[PDB]
């Protein structure tokens, strides 16, 4: 009985909640996809200078 | 496990960041296109002398 209590205590200390990690993973994947597109938008600046010359 | 650690370490040593290389490539391509036009502008100097004679 004591060993079961100690195992449960350590698990309570260091375990995670995967239900929350799923939501965080979804939001972060969407944000990374948006960040790549934002970098692509930022790269195409200064390309309009060539028309002046 | 140790072999995985060593491979990751070497990769950390010698790998590049392609997100930055994309931006640098765009800027350098634009600058080269502008440089060719600038050289073309510089060539056409001294062509106006012939009108004096």
């Amino acid at each position: 009985k004591l060993q079961d209590s100690l195992d449960a205590g350590v698990g309570n200390l260091v375990d995670a909640d995967l239900a929350k990690e799923s939501a965080k993973l979804q939001s972060l994947q969407t944000k990374q996809q948006l960040g790549v597109q934002a970098l692509s938008i930022a790269n195409q600046s200064s390309s309009s200078i060539l028309s002046l010359f």
